[PDB]
């Protein structure tokens, strides 16, 4: 009799065990994909605006998913922080998407301590940074 | 009579060593999980202040979560040592998460025998170092 | 008595697993080869011939083990379509192998719609296309 | 009686399989190890002299670790066939550990028929090639 019962008992645990394991290896297996993107990207600064002018880029991506971030400045748009939203982008606009002959003019306030040669801003997406003005 | 009995008492001992087996088993089946975390880190040092930004990382993390250590220096805050708290994050601000865009500044405080060329730092995310200024 | 029969059949099951198991694992251990070629091939193409001239390759292989692929064109020979059968060559010809210094010629016709600008080609080794035309 | 008695024997049988399967683990469980080096080496080969240089090594390594062989010639030196014994270096030579800056200079003769030409030679150590002057 015991040695057929103990067996019974022994393949009971063995499937707890492996569907232990089944919930371990769901920690690995999520959140991986391709996030890089590379553009050519040019820009001036004034007193009054940012122009952004692109000449190529990796792929074509919505200028809505681009977040941009911004020192010694501040935008004079105040509803948000992406791309399309700070400068002013409709949605039948060409610059709708970011890509090579795709322009912006971005307009910023400066305070009394604030100066021209003190303002820079970064371009995001996906969590990485795309374009650095002060590189 | 007999063999029936000493079969009702093989069950009996079976049980009690199938419930044995079960809590050594407990003793592995605990504490495995993906704690790999990668980040594209830059940082400056002077006699006042680290900085250090941000520019892309594996996961988004909470400021709050990562654990900052230091040599050579002493932090201007002594509250703890987590690194939304000695930068001085507020909840709103920007810098609460840590992702590729985040810049923070960390104030420090040197002795009379302490200098710049000492000073060393690193972040620790749950038990693994991350970044290291000393690389 | 019981305790030892009982182990004798347990035996006997193992075996039949075991047997199971092996006929599982040779799903998995067959088909998987080095198939990867490259070459420098280049190629003109006309209302009558295309021309293919190769420069250099990665291995030495037969002429007959390449198969060759058209469209908005129809081959002259048309007993099949390897590369050696197609272009017509013998077992004597300095282009039996594929390799640095070896051309081909395939002679080729158009209906009354086709035109050159329409016809392109590929080569194919072991299910990989080695050479694309149109690329 | 019996049911208990069996149980016994079984429990004295599995203590000597157990045994066993020690025994056997125990060939799987020794001889590996990390044994690749790499070492950038440059060499020059004349009438009476072997010249070998060199700029770089994965790791520093003592010369009476490396074995030197030789074909289409012989050594001057007859005692053996490590490094620091056939180019005659004494333990306080700077050359006594192979690593970037270290250079050796190995004395051969050629027999009426060998000619420098015919000429080459090996570098081994931990049963893997780490240069060969014919690449
Ligand atoms: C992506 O693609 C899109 C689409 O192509 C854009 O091109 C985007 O770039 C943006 O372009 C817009 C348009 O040029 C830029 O916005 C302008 O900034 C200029 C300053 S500038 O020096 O001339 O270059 C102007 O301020 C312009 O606005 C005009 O409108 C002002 C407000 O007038 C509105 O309200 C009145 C009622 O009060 C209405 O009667 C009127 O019809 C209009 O709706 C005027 O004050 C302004 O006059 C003066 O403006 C400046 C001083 O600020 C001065 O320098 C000028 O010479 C001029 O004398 C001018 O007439 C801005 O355009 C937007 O206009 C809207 C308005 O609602 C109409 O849509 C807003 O009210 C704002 O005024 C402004 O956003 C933008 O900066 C670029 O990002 C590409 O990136
Ligand atoms: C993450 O994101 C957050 C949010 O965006 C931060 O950006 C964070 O980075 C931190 O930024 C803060 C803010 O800049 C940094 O803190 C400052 O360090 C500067 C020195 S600096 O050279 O100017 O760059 C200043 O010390 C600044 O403080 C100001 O406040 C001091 C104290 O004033 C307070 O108390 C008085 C009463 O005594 C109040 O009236 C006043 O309103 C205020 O509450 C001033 O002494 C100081 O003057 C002088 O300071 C320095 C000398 O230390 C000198 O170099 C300056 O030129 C100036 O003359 C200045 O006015 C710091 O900001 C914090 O301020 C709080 C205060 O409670 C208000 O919140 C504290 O009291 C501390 O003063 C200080 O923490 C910080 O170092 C960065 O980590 C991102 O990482
Ligand atoms: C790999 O390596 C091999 C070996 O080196 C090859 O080099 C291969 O490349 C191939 O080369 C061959 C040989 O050049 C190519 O085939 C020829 O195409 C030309 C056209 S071209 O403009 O001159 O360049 C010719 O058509 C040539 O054929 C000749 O033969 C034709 C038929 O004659 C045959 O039959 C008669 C009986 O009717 C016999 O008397 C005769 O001896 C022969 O057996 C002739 O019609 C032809 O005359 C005219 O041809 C064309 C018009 O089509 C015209 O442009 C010419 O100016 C000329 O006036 C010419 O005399 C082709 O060669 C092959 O010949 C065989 C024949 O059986 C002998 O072997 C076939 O009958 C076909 O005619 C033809 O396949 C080939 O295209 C290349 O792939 C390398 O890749
Ligand atoms: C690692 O690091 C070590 C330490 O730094 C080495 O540098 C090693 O490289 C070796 O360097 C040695 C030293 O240079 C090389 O050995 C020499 O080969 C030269 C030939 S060369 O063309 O000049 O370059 C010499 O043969 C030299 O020997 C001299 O000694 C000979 C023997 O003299 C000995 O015995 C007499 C008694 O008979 C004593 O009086 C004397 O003091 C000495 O002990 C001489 O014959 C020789 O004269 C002529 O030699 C050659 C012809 O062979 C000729 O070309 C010359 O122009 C010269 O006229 C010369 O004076 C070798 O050095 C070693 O000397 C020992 C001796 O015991 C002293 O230690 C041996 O007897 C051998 O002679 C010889 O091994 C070596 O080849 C390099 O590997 C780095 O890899």
């Amino acid at each position: 009799v015991s040695p057929i019962i103990a067996t019974i008992l022994l393949i009971a645990i063995t499937v707890v065990l492996a569907a232990t394991l089944v919930t371990i290896l769901g920690g690995f297996t999520h959140g991986v994909s391709n996030t890089v993107e590379t553009a050519g990207v040019t820009s001036h600064i004034t007193s009054k605006y940012i122009f952004i002018n692109v000449s190529s880029s990796s792929s074509a991506i919505s200028a809505s998913s681009i977040t941009i971030t911004i020192t010694g400045a501040s935008f004079k748009v105040t509803s948000g922080d992406t791309l399309a939203e700070v400068a002013g982008v409709s949605s039948t606009s060409s610059n709708a998407t970011f890509t090579g002959g795709s322009d912006y003019t971005v307009p910023i306030s400066l305070s009394s301590s604030q100066t021209v040669a003190g303002v820079s801003f970064e371009l995001i997406y996906k969590g990485n940074v795309i374009y650095n003005s002060a590189a």
